[PDB]
């Protein structure tokens, strides 16, 4: 078979891959992305395509442009069940054309000299000594079977997990997630008969029964053009979500010309802290496949950015040192928790208290204030919940005369607190990763039990 040898092989080129070939160019290494897609369907996912503009300003990435830019974005709101409250929370995003941008993002990593082939699948890890070394491609553009040698992976495979997944078990870089950490999440994108009002704000639409686990989206694209969809929680034993979505329509999106559908999909969407590593010997793990989601709500194409950049920054430290291990490569795991991922153990939490409320439980915590709208966006800063909030919110509460979930706010906040210093207190190397793992699943445990 045909050796090729590269600094870095970058295995997927979706937000999270592409992130990390653009962080690690103009440098002058030898890096190779591949992607099992055409490029002109390359980042083409299933999603609501939303995006906060923070995460561009924060890491240096392109700003969406010209068709690239479908819709901005001022701010979000959040409807209560019986759709009697309404939340607004105001900050500026945009809603992507996602392969349009994603495939400029490429276009440009590949112009600043990363090598990208197309309709290419890694389909085994070349694994030796106990390092990953490269991967077994196969090229169906050129029909070709290839090895690759790289002296790091970067594992981008997104939800498929489709590399990683075949190395051995015992590695903790290999982790699964359970049914219950991931949504699946369904969309279409359609033209509407009247104009959308406020066409500059998403609509989120809390409803446990139209979309258990989940939440039901109405995303702007422009002024008669919208993304509709919902997610649910996997693992439950749910009905088909294609049967929710055709069920519920009409009651969020009633507007829509349901002969002028533009696209229709949907996919898995993990909810869960990251991977307890995100590096190992040889490899490093990012955006869907390390589990970089937002648990509450579901944003990942940011985070993923916020991956391939701190993959980047290691990698970049790799070479420095010489070091490939898992230690040499450990920064990844340093500026990820610090940059989004401490922030996803507490929403982890968090997340769990939410899937468990009843609407009644919604619609009456909403339309009594139980927190300010204010409170939601300082919240969602850190994924903290901060004693005065939580004891208000108690008080607010305290006139409730049925037996409610509600009344367990102070202990999950009291987990949160428990999960976040863990977090803050990420394991300096991989010899301490696998007693403070055992802490986080205890705190999950405790906590998991304290709701049922
Ligand atoms: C319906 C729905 C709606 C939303 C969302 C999800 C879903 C399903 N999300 C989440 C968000 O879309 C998601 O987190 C990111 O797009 C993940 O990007 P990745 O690059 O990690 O994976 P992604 O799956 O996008 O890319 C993985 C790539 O790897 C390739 N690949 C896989 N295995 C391979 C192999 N062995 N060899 C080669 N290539 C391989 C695939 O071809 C693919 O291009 C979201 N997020 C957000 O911020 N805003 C939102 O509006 C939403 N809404
Ligand atoms: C549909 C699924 C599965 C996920 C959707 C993921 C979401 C909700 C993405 C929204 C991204 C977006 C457009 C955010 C902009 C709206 C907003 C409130 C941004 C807040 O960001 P900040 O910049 O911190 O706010 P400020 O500008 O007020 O400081
Ligand atoms: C999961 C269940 C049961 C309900 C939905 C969960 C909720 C309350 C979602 C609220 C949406 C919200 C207020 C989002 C915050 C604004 C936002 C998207 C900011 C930018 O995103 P980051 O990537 O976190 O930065
Ligand atoms: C709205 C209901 C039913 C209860 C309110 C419950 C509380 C105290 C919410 C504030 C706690 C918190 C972490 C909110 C933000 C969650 C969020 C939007 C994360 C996104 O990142």
């Amino acid at each position: 078979m045909k050796e090729l040898k590269y600094d870095v092989l970058i295995i997927g080129g979706g937000f999270a891959g592409s992130s990390a070939a653009y962080q690690l160019s103009r440098r002058g290494l030898k890096i190779l992305l591949v992607d099992s897609k055409p490029w002109n369907r390359i980042g083409d996912k299933p999603c609501g395509d939303a995006v906060s503009k923070a995460h561009f300003d924060k890491l240096g990435m392109p700003y969406p442009k010209g068709e690239e830019l479908e819709n901005k974005i001022n701010g979000i709101k959040l409807y209560s069940p019986d759709m009697q409250t309404v939340w607004t929370v105001n900050g500026e995003g945009f809603e992507l054309n996602a392969p349009l941008y994603n495939q400029r993002v490429l276009k440009e990593a590949q112009d600043r000299g990363v090598e990208i082939w197309d309709l290419t699948t890694a389909m085994k890890p070349i694994f030796e000594d106990g390092y990953v070394k490269g991967a077994v491609l196969f090229n169906r553009r050129t029909n070709e079977e290839l090895t690759v040698y790289s002296k790091v992976v970067v594992e981008a495979t997104g939800y498929s997990r489709s590399f990683r997944s075949k190395l051995p078990p015992e590695l903790p870089i290999t982790e699964d997630l359970d049914d219950k950490d991931a949504d699946v999440a369904y969309r279409e994108v359609l033209l509407t008969k009247e104009d959308i009002e406020d066409h500059d704000y998403l609509r989120i639409f809390i409803d446990q029964e139209t979309s258990p686990g989940g939440y039901w989206w109405y995303f702007p694209k422009g002024k008669n053009k919208v993304n509709v969809g919902l997610g649910i929680q996997g693992g439950m034993g749910y009905p088909s979500i294609h049967e929710y979505y055709k069920k519920y329509l009409d009651k969020y999106a009633p507007d829509v010309d349901k002969s002028k559908l533009l696209v229709k999909g949907g996919a898995l969407v993990p909810t869960r802290r990251p991977l307890y590593t995100m590096a190992w010997n040889g490899i490093i793990v990012i955006g869907d496949s390390g589990f970089t989601v937002n648990p509450v709500h579901g944003g990942g194409k940011g985070s993923a950015m916020i991956s391939g950049y701190c993959a980047a920054k290691a990698i970049l430290s790799a070479f420095e040192t010489g070091d490939f291990s898992a230690s040499g490569l450990w920064d990844m795991n340093i500026c990820y928790v610090n940059e989004y991922g401490a922030k996803q153990a507490s929403l982890d939490i968090f997340r769990r208290f939410l899937q468990k409320l009843s609407n009644d439980d919604i619609n009456y915590g909403m339309k009594k204030k139980i927190i300010k709208e204010e409170d939601l966006l300082e919240a969602s800063e850190k994924g903290d919940l901060h004693l005065s909030v939580a004891d208000k919110a108690m008080r607010v509460i305290s006139g409730l005369g049925r037996p409610s979930l509600l009344f367990k706010l102070k202990a999950v906040a009291e987990s949160m607190k428990k999960i976040k210093e863990l977090y803050l207190n990420y394991p300096r190397s991989p010899s301490s990763l696998g007693s403070w793992r055992r802490e986080v699943d205890n705190v999950l445990t405790e906590f998991n039990k304290s709701l049922s």
